[PDB]
């Protein structure tokens, strides 16, 4: 009963952010054009998903997530729209603490090239609760070529035990 | 990055199922002092979206989770928006853990008039004073509150006493 | 031989509309009753009470109620300040798209301080979706203004 | 007491193209389904447990987003468009669908067409919802690894989703 | 060309009463078998395995089991202390709203002696089933009925 | 004013996907002191309703939400409810967070049961991890297929 062991090592937790854009184009359809201050969208408008692993959990499917996850784990986050970017581009940023404790270093931007790839990568340094707001910049295409349609964020939460 | 967070404003419904609570405890308290337990599965609470606000939609424990800061407006009613059996809630207040939330206000909202027939289709038929409970969000943690509501009949064209109920629910703030 | 003695329920829908969220995001809507304007699902949420044989998904905007042939239902609608502020107030409900599951809706009025609710029974077993339409007004000064009419289709099943 | 006529309040229903997504947790497959099958025409069923599925929002549409089993629950008339990802958008491994087709219940979709989507080359697989009814649809997607940058196949798999029409 | 290799699936759901729940909430239930007293979805949980094309609402009392035609269910109910203290025991399912989807249930005993109620998908379409158990509470050492009570959760084939 | 409010005893009921776990994990840990990890995917938890306590009804990792002095009492069995293949729980510890729980003790219920039983003595949030040992039915006979943990999530306020 005290000879029980149980091998714990940290995990690495892909979360992919998809978040709907025609709906966003409907909604704001006169949104922020300065990256610096980002137009706030409700979490209605995306969808959060992550991989399981021990101790960790969330409710799949909200845009807010509701992460709870152990000290220690990695996080990579990626975004794209429902048609997985291939018509209109939501593509983020920028993470950063909005609220609460500071559960996650900072975000780090990864860049995997083959189509570029940008995942926002932190670890879970401290115990505690954390919102967290996610800028992204959505382009909309029409000649074949991408504009500009606004920038955006949301915010979600997690919680590292 | 500028976000330009700000305290948000966010309205709180509790929907109770008082069919269910009649045929569940036909003899509760009548004592508003000493409200008779109700389980949250008796009810529905929902709450108006925000940044950084979420809950369990329509659960009657709404886990309700927010940012320190955060304004919060609490009105009950029932599955017939108190058009017959009405249920009134009368107070709120901590049951576990921190507390999270200021102590709730009362206040008092009375109805505007009608808007003008130009404005108003025929097909609807449309006096009401209303009470909601305020509070702020105002330190980071978890908090259970109850809250107590009395439970009134119509008989004919008029109103008494079923009992006083009163359930918990649970909010946290960061 | 066991004796579970069904009959019809009468079942309580209570349509919460989120109007502020509503006024947000549709800015300038209709403002002509035979012509709503679409509000998504995500923008209201409806509840239910229990019954025997009868589910949903509670809160949810879309409903997904399941409930017996010959089970009769009645709908009302609020904002999530109950129409103290802000009020949404429903005037038709109809068929969108399935089977004619529901008889014609009827409006009822309720007596004190005047409410409406809108009744139906389930006549026939399939799937319904159905179009709810109603108004949405602001108050200003103790007074009620038109914002816009709107509608919201919701999904409906019966045995 | 302005007149509304209730008998034409027009709602101007559309046919809806619904988006939806894929989301394959490639890491639970290759750890859970070690020897899959190499032959195309004979793919491994999975869980839907293994992927969550997410679509646009439109009037009369629903689904039980997230899940893998999706629910759908939409208009006949409208169309769908599937594409399919794994949870790094494919840019590690990569799930790339190849086929959907019935596997239980009406026909509620027409057999679904391919579709490419250019200007890395994208692809997507709609159908019409043809008529009313309740329809289990299998999905089979190729599963590719890149272990040190080396792209290779490791299996073929399938899942079931369901849909409804009214 | 693509052979998916369909076969009939085999599976096990598990109703979990809250028999704390409905004590306190029927102090006068039903004690005749053959007039079970009607109890709220939310007094239970029902859970079953996944299979391909089958789905439910995992824990919900309702269930809102979708599965295929041809694929076999097996019921067994047991309480939150998996009736160690106060028992539920299924003693009968029977359709309640809807159409055949399947067939009439066949109690099988399992050896210490378990029951479960199977059944297969026989037909396409929608069914309400009622499921009636007895509702046993725990003395002293000693077992004494409390009420014989139903409840109704729904299925689907395609 | 008075809510009387009442320590709650919660029982807790974990249902295991048995089949799932054979053809996921195909070689476990044939030592139990050292049990193969699982999922919370493969199982389900579920509880009792009251005051102040609330979960994510059906989820293997559950989430429960309780009130410092409650008890928990847990168990586990198979979606058969343990009369072909069996789960059986042998352990209770914790696994990452704040000890909310005091240490489980097995309490046997007499065709015998066992509980893992506990109290919220603290407030916080604490990951725990249940051990259990999965038996399938040879003929009318048990023979050990592996040992198993998952990991669940509990707060008490």
């Amino acid at each position: 009963p005290n000879s029980i062991n149980l091998e714990k090592a940290a995990q690495s937790i892909q979360i992919l952010a998809v978040i709907d854009t025609n709906y966003i184009k409907r909604s704001h359809p006169n949104p922020s054009l300065n990256a610096q201050n980002p137009t706030s969208i409700p979490s209605t408008a995306l969808f959060m998903l992550n991989g399981h692993a021990p101790g960790v959990s969330s409710s799949e499917g909200n845009g807010n997530l509701g992460l709870k996850l152990n000290v220690g784990d990695k996080v990579s986050l990626m975004g794209t729209s429902l048609a997985d970017n291939s018509g209109d581009a939501a593509l983020i940023y920028h993470v950063q603490q909005y609220s609460g404790a500071q559960v996650f270093a900072p975000f780090t931007a990864v860049t995997i090239e083959q189509q570029v790839f940008q995942a926002f990568e932190s670890v879970a340094k401290s115990a505690g609760s954390e919102y967290l707001a996610t800028s992204f910049a959505l382009y909309t295409r029409s000649q074949n070529r991408k504009s500009l349609f606004g920038y955006f964020f949301w915010v979600w939460q997690a919680a590292a035990a």
